[PDB]
């Protein structure tokens, strides 16, 4: 029913900063029963301010830009001369800001130049969930050869960065968001997405971080998808990523054959100004690789790979997107903005996983990551896709090797096709033992998928399911983190605290209801 | 609840050894311009789905195997055997004659096929052509799956303790299934707290494709509702005797003994239950082991038999008399489910030593039943972590002597009230792909309620996708077919066959 205050049987609470003494880190607190004398339960939070009594919402004023100052602070940006051009959302009172000529500006550079960042120290403390680093965690679970931390400093996010094995999506045109991190070294994150008024389209952003969703992807396509993404980044929390072809796809009314690198170039620019926090990008969907796709079930899958496989057809040009790579690369990097190298070659049938066309793309986008490292900018790697559970690591080893330890970034997998209204249960499966094999991020499934648009509801189980998913995987790897949570509510439920199991639950409402 | 599943028919095919033999399949057509024939589903709903055959829950299925059993003349009627009253006039009621064999195991082992047996390998081979093999992809660390399943290949396994058919004698109403590693993986659904309502829920589980039910109830007559529930059911029942035992003694734990238990044993194996839930491996020495934990002991017949042992301070009476159970049991065919009292609550106390004390204990329990020639699976977690899900396998493929598995999720995380079925699915999956028989059902009203018939769907359906996502990582002769078959549909946009071919067509078509 609710979209705002406070998350039943908790509240928010924060932690700040040292390096950074202005910082202040989301997390909420669950306590539990006295008689218990346990301490109060933390938890990550993403909501952000919806979920906070003291800040007052007003969508048109959007969040408070807590950031922005942090990120001038830093004197590598200056304002932008003349920038580019459904209720219009009132801009007038937030500049526009791009790198200045020659400057550094994104995490991986710094980083890479022995700086530590504002957003570095935000994160490592976020990871920690407010854990006292002087007493000794006993660690039990198989990390595959990770390197998770007993405890997170900010000089190890610094690391992680330096050697892309980590990445904190951040365009510095969003200065509402709340810093996380996604690495294999850290928790498994998931992203919602959303997309086809205003208050209704930022109130799905609002419900899906309500739940756990730790970033967002707008996917809508048709007329004014620009100016009501203003409305959503100007009050988001979370970091936002687009696939910037959808947008340059309606700039030509549709037509896959009349893309270009102009309509491509000024999408760019505009997302990067607005405040896009990653691009999605198939630049790896080559001409070579198509033909490999026709002894395929299923066939291409992704809408952004389709339209790419269109355009390569039609003009019998290799893929744009791969021969202006570097120019694009020069964009995102005065920005910030990061790279998800997407897989338009993505299996969409248990029959065609790891076939020969996505082992392809996988290796291009492998080469594609290296190239975006020497231009500074940060890198993430798509993934399946249906999988079938043995497959599974395969697909993860794989990566692993070609691209170079990049943050992987999958749908699922789904482990079978049987069970259409149902699929976010079979890809559940396959997303908790790729994220315990070392996937970084999920982009969760709601039960409609293959068959409808999402509903409130179905938004829901989708968080739900996929925030336990990732969690099922935490405790897997042995994360330190994890298990407190675990044995918190297993303790309530040996002494019948009936009240605090269901505040520590992931869903208190529902678990208070049936019982 | 009855009448066809939607988008599919019932189809028969019929036995060679047994020409009389009858096994049930259902059959999904596709439209015509796909050039495929109909695809196979294995179906375990019964003749409640089969419109040429009427239901009277009063007079209950057609004994369509007590012919079979009785051809085989190692059963003679029992001079004077032990809400409505089920008329039950018209069922002679068997006991094996002295000194005969009468369990699939003993026959297996003196090297005779049963009729059971080959309505088992027909029905585990979906009606595959034998002529053209299929292509393996998978992998199952170890099991030895047929290309095809012959009635040969399943004497061998029960033979061996591999596998078995739960089938008591005087079940006639049931249509034999297979539980074994080497076969496709099965799925149980719960029962239990009018008698129409109470037929209704197990016609329901199994509708969806529940392979087995277990009558969990606890309370007053409890043994005369059964009545009703095992003579309308096609697919075994179990139970969990001490429950029964319990009510005799007005729910007294300290005044359990052999008496009142060797009693409701035999009630139940006239009545026809086909497997018995028996927690002999709770030992008085184990009980101890299970203070340092974080949940403590979490089985309700595990419970049970630690009140009887801390107040007599004897061991434990299931264990003392084991040897006189299994002469019971082996005279009608029941089996064993060696019970998990000691199984995990909690993620934290997974894989601890009271778990694996018990499991070792139950190993030694499975030697001395098999002397006795009485068919055994083992129960098994519980609350697992992922990473600890692999090693409670090993250990049981080690210490039970490849016995049949049969799990409760695992759970794989504590956190998700309210959706324990998702959480348990992750376990589930992943555990029969390692090589579990069976996976009792988690419905999302696990440690929260009652289930009603939604969530009782919403649990079937999830195990059936569970166990089939195993099939396909197993590399299952009969897996892809399926998936291929539902996929190639979404490949040609011919949505009507997607949803047929779906686990929930209904859902399916609802969402489009
Ligand atoms: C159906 C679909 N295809 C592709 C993508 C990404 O390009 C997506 N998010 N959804
Ligand atoms: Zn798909
Ligand atoms: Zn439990």
């Amino acid at each position: 029913t609710i979209s705002t205050g406070p998350i039943p049987g908790s509240r928010k609470v924060y932690q700040a900063g040292e390096l950074f003494p202005e910082l202040r880190v989301p997390f909420r607190e669950v306590a539990v029963h006295p008689s218990a004398n346990e301490p109060p339960v933390t938890i990550y939070d993403p909501s952000g301010p919806y979920s906070d009594p003291a800040i007052q919402i007003d969508i048109e004023k959007g969040l408070p830009r807590t950031r922005e100052a942090l990120v001038v602070a830093r004197g590598d940006v200056e304002e932008v001369a003349d920038p580019r051009q459904a209720p219009e959302f009132p801009d007038t009172g937030r500049k526009i800001y791009r790198a200045k000529p020659g400057k550094l500006v994104t995490q991986l550079e710094y980083a890479r130049a022995g700086i530590i960042t504002a957003e570095m120290e935000y994160v490592a403390i976020r990871e920690n969930l407010r854990r006292e680093q002087d007493r000794p965690c006993v660690r039990d679970g198989e990390d595959f050869g990770a390197s998770i931390p007993d405890f997170v400093t900010p000089e190890f996010v610094r690391q992680e960065i330096a050697r892309g094995r980590a990445i904190i999506p951040a365009n510095i045109n969003h200065g509402e968001l709340e810093p996380m991190a996604i690495g294999r070294n850290f928790l498994v994150k998931i992203n919602a997405n959303i997309g086809n008024t205003v208050a209704d389209e930022v109130d799905k952003l609002v419900w899906a971080t309500r739940w756990g969703a730790d970033t967002v992807m707008d996917l809508s396509t048709g007329r004014n998808i620009h100016n009501i993404r203003d409305w959503i980044i100007r009050n988001s929390s979370v970091p936002i990523g687009t696939v910037p072809i959808y947008q340059a796809l309606e700039k030509v009314n549709g037509v896959a054959e009349d893309l270009n690198w102009e309509v491509f170039r000024d999408t760019l620019i505009e997302q990067c100004e607005q405040g896009v926090d990653y691009f999605t990008i198939h630049a790896g969907v080559r001409l070579p690789f198509i033909p490999m796709t026709a002894k395929r079930v299923t066939g291409i899958v992704s809408r952004g790979g389709s339209i790419m496989a269109k355009w390569c057809l039609a003009h019998h040009k290799e893929n744009f997107l791969y021969e202006r790579f570097d120019e694009i690369c020069e964009i995102m990097r005065a920005y910030d903005v990061s790279f998800s190298l997407g897989d338009g070659l993505r299996p969409g049938s248990t029959a065609d996983a790891n076939d020969e066309a996505q082992f392809s793309e996988l290796r291009t986008l492998g080469e594609l990551t290296k190239v975006a490292w020497k231009h500074g900018v940060q890198v993430m790697i798509e993934g399946p896709g249906h999988v079938a559970m043995h497959k599974i690591k395969a697909n993860m080893d794989e990566q692993l090797k070609h691209c170079h330890e990049a943050p992987f970034y999958t749908l699922g997998p789904l482990t079978t096709d049987i069970a259409p209204g149902y699929d976010h249960i079979t890809s559940a499966i396959g997303a908790a033992m790729i994220g315990w094999f070392g996937t970084a991020m999920l982009c969760y499934v709601t039960p409609k998928e293959h068959l409808g648009l999402p509903d409130r509801d179905d938004v829901k189980t989708g968080v739900i399911t996929y925030k336990l998913a990732a969690h099922a995987a935490d405790l897997a790897k042995g994360h330190p983190g994890a298990a407190m949570w675990d044995d918190a509510i297993s303790r309530a439920r040996f002494e019948f605290r009936w009240e605090d199991q269901f505040n520590l639950g992931l869903d208190p409402e529902t678990a208070r209801k049936f019982h």
